[PDB]
């Protein structure tokens, strides 16, 4: 048996000291990097002066020499010229050029052109409003641009289409692209080259997702090198083209956790490709991604550079990006490499295209900082200071400067100085973007300095899937900047370094760009995260993680006075059961109930604890978990079967419910919110450590002592969190730990003193313990709280707009992550049918890319299911659905899986949704296909399985989104990406129906349910006023029950209902929290008073109600307005007229007693009651809280979906 | 401006949909559109699909569509004022049909 | 001012919107009151007749 993380995640090579300087900057804040930068780019007065006379000569040629000019002359507004150009697009998808004009003619001009042209005309829209208006939109609003296309071609008729139609062929094949093919492009490529210009194509090729998508790419790459090389004709690598490959196109998993596949089967296809171009002698450039890849890329440069059968070629080129913090570094790495291989490596200087992705990405991740720039101007100067490094070293690398900057290029250009010779160095600029520019370089009689053209090379289709990125003509951007007549040349000649050198703090970071520690401001501290792509930190965690597994792990029944003996057993690693995590001892049904018992005699001192202390004491174990988060992360890994990066994920959530409970107390919690008293947490075994913390720090904070049962599986995690919590000072009488199963579950549930219930699990589990709960009362006669958060059946629904390698990417991780152990995990995947074939050829190669295993290596996707029964069940669902007929696609599992409990995943095509009965709870993904025009019946069918807890929408369509989330029921929402990893206090997590009770978790309505009076949350009111409410309360007024009609417009004022808030969080995504109606509320009245004040509280939160008959109470509402009538149900069989959404209940103890007995039995859905006396609804104007008549729903769209971040821009 | 009831017909004059009035096909306004779709409309579209009515669902699709009900625009003027212009449901509209067909296209008409 | 700004406006939203298909009503009545005695007679009168309408 394998020892616990011996094989973690070994680096590539060892990491030399060039290496590991590198490793040191990745992240290292930014008034740190600027002062070298300043000093190495600094000139002399002379030079200076005549580098701006440089630029502005240069500027001066730009601004004295498209789209614009046919909005111009047919009047068009914006969304017209949108639509015309989408339009254009379509008509320019049909081949034959004949038929196209016969369509123009004779159908589109002529009247509809709906009719003509299962996917909308408009889902591109975003891009060419980008061309049209400078402005980028995630989301396209088609409504309008169908108007606006209709009325443009009502208004002008064939002219303008054809017009659109040749602007449009003009702009795809000649100007966003060189060519459609490589032959294509080397035809058009012979006028510049006779003027000096040089070439390096680019295929457009990125992101594979699939072993078939990288071959593909890989044979593209392949011929493209023929015909370059064939031109180049031995012209050599510096007067000749040559081509530029991603690595990310050629391997499905290019990736640091994946380093090991990728130097045994990424590497030796780049080196096939460049023994082609060395053949032909051309050069071949390795183009820079994300900054995560950076340093595993230089693994591959080094072992290719040190091949020899590469020997005697200098073609080998390789990007930097100055945006970056490293780059210096990573240059001294290359020109080292140069030098100790005697090869002379091209050397692209490029800024960087991915700026708006990783500020997003270090904010998700909680990282330190970022480990690109955040001021444009810094970027500028890093640029100039890198440029002065490779122009003292061009006897070893060749220089290639890539910018459009006019004063960029101005200063290098005076730095380089006099002498030159072909091969010295370059520049480099973006075909059909820097060529003006550079029409002002090349040549003799302008700076006699060569510029290579790097030439993007595909068909309409390939070039709009990145082409917004390449736009992104920002703000800072030059050439927004020259083109902006407001912007002086005075300010374009600026130059950077004189003006970083001046600036009060050299280096200081962006003012509007929040570190992620920062991101919610002064409400509280965010979790911090590990980078698993630096070296230091992998190799730092695996030693914390070895001496985790060293640790002689225990969990014993703690009770209020001292630890309990019991019956004792050993804790497995579900991924390989031959290693023993731990020792867990387990409570005795008697030591329970004395734990309860001790709870209710501890509850007075604990509650007189100030809310701020107790809020203090989760601060406390908020900062004592973020310091032990390597040891935690290793426990959670072997205990629960988790993934190094789901482990880190998991303690950030505990340490964000703890700071997000402990700021919400400091919020709102004063001496009039007493606590309910004892409250039996109960949570499951598949966030061990953040449910676990999450349901205990808020029973906690609010006033509470506890009695923690963590589940059966995973005891050790859950003992470590209770240390760390007495240790940050709750007392032990606050909290005591009983491990145990469902036995020691319930014997908490039923303990007399048990005041309150917080249950995370399954359905049925909850339903049992409902049923428990339903025969008691509190000792004022009120039922006991109960919060259960419970299972799904979670869809993401697909339309043609989405973009396939997004949708692939974000199912797999939303199904398969954690073994789909997760609530929120994708269940049924919904596929529009003219694009299901193709996203599930994808998704399945997807699918056989991922590594199953036991999960203390870094290169383990996929880990072990929690136990043999979980296996057992899971296995039994996948071969009914084999037995029906449907088709079940498999990965094959190891042989090392043996010894764990492992299920592969798993993808099933159904028929329909009504296949699916039941919550399956590990990696298996239904898939369903849908006609467009069903989709509202397809909603109808997610919604039908009564559970709502997560729900994913792929479309770029705002009719779509609009629809779509306005009639899905579901208590999590999210909008063109994952539905997975809710964030505490971001997208606050919970449903409904079958999903849970609420309040949701990391919400603020959760400590209110907590204590007895609950407080006004932060932010929670609203202006709104439902009008059923406000016609039930004339009709009140109307019959002379003027008490009643004013307690109905207090309500009225009171609801929340139509909340509607923004949440701070990362850029690049917006996250709304708004609260809705519940849906029909049964009310039991037992008076007429109560009857209204229950309907009051009913209507004023929006909600229909259906009436107990057995009431008797039927005349009460004679003559009811018929927008009220409209709300209202009388019911003779509560079980037949379901299900629910709460209840409202009037009677004295025996009758509620009674009532919430026979409301436990209705089917279904666990329903959140609420009673009250006769007496107590005369006294008492909160007698129904309105904050549990209303349902919270978060919403999370991803902004940058469309390809950036257009608030970022600015 | 203009308004409803014993206040007239409407269009508004000094408004976009003035000018469709009076002319025999109306063309589209600028700006006016809506993503919005009437939940009622789209439930009469699934009745009508599940009782064969093939066409006539799809005109009840198309309607959902087409309706600028929910369009919500502030238009350009003075600062320190702010205009907005919105569509609404007008009410109830009396529908007097001759055929099953022409009934079901009024009535998607009506509740789109 | 009002007067001035519907000859404007309705010159503008013609501009926007009308084609061919756009098909005149026919002679327009314009009846106008006498408390617009100038604005609220051009207005009914610029739309008719930018419509495409001869106006009575
Ligand atoms: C000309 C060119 C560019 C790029 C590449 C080749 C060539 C010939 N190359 C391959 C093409 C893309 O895949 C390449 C690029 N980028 C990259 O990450 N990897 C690559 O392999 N190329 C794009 C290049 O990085 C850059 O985006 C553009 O050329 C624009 O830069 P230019 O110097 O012409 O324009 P400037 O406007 O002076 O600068 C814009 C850049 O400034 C940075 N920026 C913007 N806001 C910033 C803030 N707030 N903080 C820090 N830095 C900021 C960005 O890097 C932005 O692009
Ligand atoms: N909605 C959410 O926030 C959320 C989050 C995580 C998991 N879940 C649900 O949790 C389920 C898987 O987790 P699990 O397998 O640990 O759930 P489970 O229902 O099998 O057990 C959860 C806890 O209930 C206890 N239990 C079992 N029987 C009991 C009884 N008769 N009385 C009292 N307690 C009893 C268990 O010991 C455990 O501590 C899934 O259905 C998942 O959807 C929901
Ligand atoms: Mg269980």
């Amino acid at each position: 048996a394998p020892a616990p993380f011996a094989d973690f995640a070994p680096p590539v090579r060892p990491q030399s000291t060039l290496r590991r300087a590198i490793t040191a900057a990745y992240r290292r804040p930014e008034t740190e990097c600027l002062p070298p930068l300043v000093e190495a780019a600094t000139q002399s007065k002379e030079i200076r002066d005549a580098a701006a006379s440089t630029a502005r000569k240069l500027i001066e040629a730009l601004r004295g020499k498209g789209v614009e000019g046919l909005v111009q002359e047919y009047s068009l507004s914006s969304q017209e010229g949108v639509a015309l150009m989408c339009l254009a697009e379509a008509l320019l998808r049909i081949p034959d050029t004949a038929t196209r004009d016969a369509l123009i003619r004779d159908k589109i001009a002529d009247g509809n052109w709906k009719s003509h042209l299962s996917r909308s005309l408009f889902v591109n829209a975003a891009t060419w409003g980008l061309v049209v208006t400078g402005k980028l939109t995630s989301t396209v609003n088609d409504r309008s641009l169908a108007a606006a296309l209709t009325r443009l071609i009502s208004r002008c008729g064939e002219p303008v289409i054809r017009r659109g139609v040749d602007m449009a062929m003009r702009m795809m094949g000649e100007q966003f692209v060189t060519g459609e093919t490589i032959r294509e492009a080397l035809k058009r490529s012979k006028e510049l080259e006779e003027k000096g210009f040089s070439y390096s194509y680019d295929m457009l090729g990125e992101a594979a997702t699939t072993a078939a998508d990288a071959e593909r790419y890989y044979r593209d790459y392949e011929s493209a090198i023929h015909a370059i090389g064939k031109a180049s004709a031995g012209r050599g690598i510096y007067e000749g083209p040559g081509i530029s490959i991603k690595l990310s196109a050629l391997h499905p998993r290019y990736s640091r956790a994946q380093a090991a596949r990728v130097m045994g089967e990424l590497l030796p296809r780049v080196k096939a490709l460049a023994l082609l171009a060395k053949n032909y002698d051309i050069g071949l450039n390795i183009d820079a991604e994300e900054a995560d890849r950076l340093e595993l890329s230089l693994d591959l440069l080094e072992v290719l550079c040190l091949d020899g059968d590469l020997s005697g070629w200098n073609g080998m080129g390789f990007v930097v990006q100055a945006y970056g913090k490293r780059c210096p570094f990573v240059l001294d790495f290359i020109i080292d490499l140069a030098r100790r291989s005697g090869r002379r490596i091209m050397v692209r200087l490029v800024k960087g295209a991915y700026w708006d992705a990783e500020i997003k990405r270090a904010q998700l991740d909680g990282l330190a900082d970022f480990p690109v720039f955040t001021r444009k101007i810094h970027t500028d100067v890093s640029y100039i200071a890198c440029a002065a490094k490779l122009l003292a070293a061009t006897d070893v690398v060749f220089p290639q400067f890539a910018t459009h900057n006019a004063q960029t290029l101005a200063a290098i250009y005076h730095m380089a100085g006099k002498d030159f010779h072909v091969g010295k160095y370059e520049f480099q600029c973006l075909h059909g973007m820097g060529e003006p520019l550079y029409e002002e370089v090349v040549g003799r009689g302008k700076l006699d300095r060569p510029c290579r053209i790097y030439a993007p090379v595909g068909t309409h289709e390939t070039l709009l899937a990145y082409l917004v990125r390449r736009l992104l003509g920002a703000n800072s951007s030059f050439v927004h900047r020259i083109n902006d007549p407001k912007v002086s040349i005075d300010e374009l000649i600026a130059d950077p370094v004189e003006v970083v050198r001046a600036m009060p703090v050299v280096g200081a970071k962006h003012d509007r760009i929040a570190l992620p520690a920062e991101l919610f401001g002064d409400a509280r501290t965010n979790s911090a995260g590990l980078d698993l792509s630096n070296e230091e930190t992998l190799a730092s965690l695996t030693e914390a993680l070895r001496e985790s597994a060293a640790m002689k792990w225990t969990a014993l029944p703690q009770l209020a006075t001292g630890p309990a003996a019991g019956e004792t057993r050993t804790v497995l690693n579900p991924g390989d059961h031959r290693d023993v995590v731990g020792s867990v001892t387990e409570t005795s049904e008697e030591d329970a109930r004395r734990a309860v018992r001790l709870a209710a005699d501890a509850a007075p001192d604990w509650a007189a604890v100030p809310p701020s202390e107790r809020a203090a004491c989760l601060d406390r174990a908020a900062e004592l978990m973020q310091a032990r988060m390597p040891t935690l992360l290793g426990l959670i890994i072997r205990e629960a079967g988790k993934s190094a990066l789901n482990a880190i994920a998991e303690v950030r959530e505990a340490i964000d419910f703890l700071r997000y409970y402990a700021e919400q107390t400091r919020r709102t919690l004063g001496p009039g919110h007493g606590p309910l008293g004892p409250i039996v947490c109960i949570s499951p075994w598949n966030f061990p450590l953040a449910i676990f913390t999450g349901q205990i720090a808020a029973a906690l904070v609010a006033g509470n002592p506890v009695l923690a049962k963590p589940a059966e599986e995973t005891p050790l995690i859950a003992a470590e969190g209770v240390r760390i919590l007495r240790e940050a000072g709750i007392p032990a009488s606050a909290l005591q730990l009983l491990p145990g199963d469902g036995r020691v579950g319930a014997a908490l549930v039923a303990a007399a003193e048990t005041a309150g219930v917080m249950f995370t699990g399954s359905t049925e589990v909850a339903r049992l313990i409902q049923a428990q709960l339903a025969d008691r009362l509190s000792p004022a006669g009120r039922p006991i709280p109960l919060i259960a958060e419970t299972g799904g059946q979670n869809a993401m629904i697909v339309d043609s707009s989405a973009l396939a390698e997004q949708v692939v990417g974000d199912v797999i991780t939303s199904a398969f992550d954690s073994a789909g152990q997760r609530a929120s995990a994708l269940r049924v995947l919904c596929l529009q049918e003219d694009v299901a074939d193709r996203i599930l050829t994808m998704l399945k190669g997807a699918l056989h890319e991922l590594h199953i295993g036991r999960t203390d290596r870094l290169s383990v996707d996929v880990g072990p299911v929690i136990t043999s029964e979980a296996k057992d069940n899971i296995e039994k669902h996948i071969e009914r659905m084999r037995g029906l007929g449907r088709k079940v696609e498999q990965i094959g599992l190891a042989s090392e899986t043996g010894v764990g409990t492992f299920v592969p995943p798993t993808i099933i095509e159904l028929e329909k949704l009504s296949d699916l009965q039941r919550e399956v709870f590990g990696p298996v993904l239904h898939v369903i296909r849908y006609r467009r025009d069903d989709l509202d019946r397809l909603v109808d069918d997610v919604n039908a399985t009564g559970y709502g807890l997560t729900f994913g929408l792929h479309t770029r369509l705002d009719e779509t989104i609009a629809h779509v989330t306005s009639r899905i029921k579901a208590g999590n929402l999210y909008i063109n990406r994952n539905i997975i990893g809710a964030v505490v206090g971001v997208q606050p997590f919970g449903g409904r129906g079958l999903s849970g009770t609420g309040p949701k978790a990391g919400g603020p309505l959760y400590l209110g349910r907590l204590v007895t009076t609950a407080p006004v949350p932060p932010q929670h009111s609203s202006v709104h006023t439902d009008p059923v409410l406000l016609d039930f309360a004339k009709w009140l007024d109307g019959k002379g029950a003027r008490a009643e009609a004013e307690a109905a417009r207090n309500a009225g004022s009171s609801s929340a209902l139509g909340l509607d808030l923004e949440l701070p969080g990362p850029v690049g995504e917006r996250n709304l929290y708004t609260l809705h109606a519940r849906g029909r509320i049964l009310l039991v009245p037992a008076t007429e008073s109560g009857l209204y004040h229950q309907l009051a509280a009913a209507l004023a939160t929006g909600n229909s109600v259906a009436i107990d008959a057995a009431s008797g109470l039927q005349a009460s509402l004679k003559n009811l307005p018929q927008t009220v009538g409209l709300r209202v149900s009388w019911s003779k069989d509560w079980a037949a007229d379901g299900p629910f959404a709460g209840a409202l209940v009037e009677g004295d103890a025996e009758r509620i007693r009674a009532v919430n007995k026979a409301i436990a039995a209705l089917p279904g859905p666990l329903l959140l009651v609420q009673a009250a006396s006769s007496g107590e609804i005369a006294r008492n104007p909160d007698a129904y809280c309105l904050n549990w008549l209303v349902e919270e729903v978060s919403a999370s769209i991803n902004t940058a979906a469309a390809g950036g971040n257009a608030s970022l821009m600015a």
